């Protein structure tokens, strides 16, 4: 008799199965609407006076930051914060009051090894690969508008390489890429083999593989970028109570563990108590950035470089 509607930035199944069992849980009508991280970010921002849900789950955090810098989000702190990772608690201590962690990604290359006999080329190993003249055609990567991954993108080269110099690759690179469209559509082309290399998280090249599709994936040489999964409370949501209790529940770890049970998809749990799928990359293992997310998650930072990509690449 109760009302929910979730703004949802997993995969579409995950946000059904998430809803549907909340909902009979705790006997509450249970709606989403599935989008990428930036469609998600704008339907919230353009919806500020009169807002059209309740909670926002899944998406790259730095969007979420923003969000609640513009005064978009609703104050709360779950009690499941405190079983978030602890590498995450400085972190949290500045910007938990309005978004939670509730997964993390790591950014690297799908590439279709069809694709790459037929282009007659190595599988990059680098990012400098991707320039490679033979790949005119056959990159793709998301359009910032829909897709927190390209802004992930972005941040991970900033970082790398300062931002001059991201901006210099980015636009070799954008010579070789044949269309920049939606993160989903970026990870369908690849298997398909519309495209030979792709740059996202490798969570879904794992699932595509699984599933038959001729791709690997590359983490690339050097220092590797990632992403957190946020969750944030709207501000001014119509079923606040059920928000928090929406919140609770993708904080804990039976939750954060239904994804790759249940759906074979492989984001990594957050919740310290979670068990990650054996086909998830290890992080640990990785040579991660000591990734700025509390930089990028500035709304001046975040519209600057969303308007700079959008004058400066394409
Ligand atoms: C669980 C999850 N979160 C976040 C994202 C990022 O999606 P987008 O780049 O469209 O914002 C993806 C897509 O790869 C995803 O599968």
């Amino acid at each position: 008799e109760g009302r929910l509607t979730v703004y949802c930035t997993v995969q579409n199944e995950v946000c059904e199965n998430l809803t549907q069992k909340f909902a009979k849980q705790y006997q509450v009508e249970t709606q989403f609407i599935q989008g990428g991280t930036g469609t998600i970010f704008g339907k919230i921002k353009a919806e500020k006076d009169n807002p059209q849900a309740d909670i926002w789950v899944g998406g790259t955090i730095e969007p979420h930051f923003q969000a609640g810098e513009l005064g978009l989000l609703e104050s709360y702190r779950s009690p499941k914060q405190a079983e978030i990772l602890p590498q995450f608690k400085s972190l949290m201590e500045k910007r938990g009051d309005k978004t939670s962690i509730i997964y993390m990604l790591v950014l690297g290359f799908g590439v279709n090894s069809e694709k790459l006999q037929k282009l007659g080329v190595k599988a990059p190993q680098s990012w400098d690969d991707l320039l490679n003249p033979a790949f005119k055609g056959e990159i793709q990567l998301p359009d910032p508008r829909s897709s927190g991954t390209t802004y992930t993108i972005m941040a991970t080269l900033i970082q790398k390489l300062g931002e001059e110099k991201a901006f210099e690759y980015l636009k070799k690179l954008n010579e070789n890429v044949s269309q920049y469209v939606k993160s989903n559509l970026v990870t369908a082309n690849l298997s398909r083999g519309e495209s030979s290399a792709s740059i996202g998280f490798v969570h879904a090249y794992a699932t595509e593989k699984e599933k038959g599709a001729p791709v690997e994936t590359v983490i690339p040489a050097g220092k590797v970028g990632y992403a957190l999964g946020g969750a944030s409370i709207i501000k001014n949501a119509r079923n606040l109570e059920n928000a928090k209790l929406f919140m609770d529940y993708v904080l804990s770890a039976e939750t954060q563990e239904l994804p790759w049970r249940e759906h074979g998809v492989y984001q990594i749990p957050t919740n310290a108590n979670a068990k990650a799928s054996p086909s998830s990359v290890d992080p640990k293992k990785l040579d991660l950035l000591d990734f700025d997310f509390d930089k990028f998650g500035s709304s001046e930072e975040g519209k600057r470089l969303i308007d700079k990509w959008l004058t400066e690449i394409k």
